[PDB]
């Protein structure tokens, strides 16, 4: 990684281990993206790609970087043309053979560290928070509670599934601004 000023990019990178609903909160989830990112030398601002009590997944990326700046993976490969494109309501269709990588470089969708290939997002297809399904703002992992998740094997990044919070799923980290 070396990128150019007139060449903006935002990385969607995965946390190194699957996590249940009991994420200690977004403050706790946010801190893990931070640690892991700088453990591998990444100079950006990483926030947990989730919808919480006081925020929508949409509002993680600063306005100036929402309309054009491409969303790439840890390998710089293209995921989404832009953030608006992602949150336009098509539930982020993963293009043919696109792959997401964890900070330590594992291909999340094909590595045994992630038995369950779903992503925790707690949002609707337009990146808005769902207070009835975001594991009580990622504080609980009670099987009775549920969080919005997407099945990477269903080809989407924002599929809609109220999933039991005891589940250890993938958690993503979006660089908040290039
Ligand atoms: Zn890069």
């Amino acid at each position: 990684h070396s990128h150019r000023d007139f060449q903006p990019v935002l990385h969607l990178v995965a946390l190194n281990a699957p996590l249940s609903g009991g994420m200690r909160g977004i403050r706790g989830a946010d801190f893990q993206c931070f640690q892991q990112a700088r453990a591998v030398g990444l100079a950006g601002t990483f926030r947990a790609f989730l919808s919480s009590r006081l925020q929508d997944l949409y509002s993680i990326v600063r306005r100036a970087d929402r309309a054009a700046v491409p969303i790439v993976n840890l390998k710089d490969e293209l995921l989404f043309p832009s953030w608006e494109a992602l949150f336009s309501g098509s539930e982020g269709p993963l293009k043919p053979g696109a792959r997401i990588f964890s900070f330590d470089g594992k291909d999340v969708l094909r590595h045994p560290t992630w038995p369950q290939k779903s992503v925790w997002h707690g949002s609707d297809p337009n990146g808005r928070r769902l207070t009835e399904s975001y594991c009580e703002t990622w504080r609980t992992e009670a099987p009775s509670a549920t969080g919005q998740a997407s099945s990477l094997l269903g080809g989407r990044l924002l599929g809609q599934s109220a999933a039991s919070c005891h589940h250890a799923y993938i958690v993503l980290c979006i660089e908040n601004s290039f």
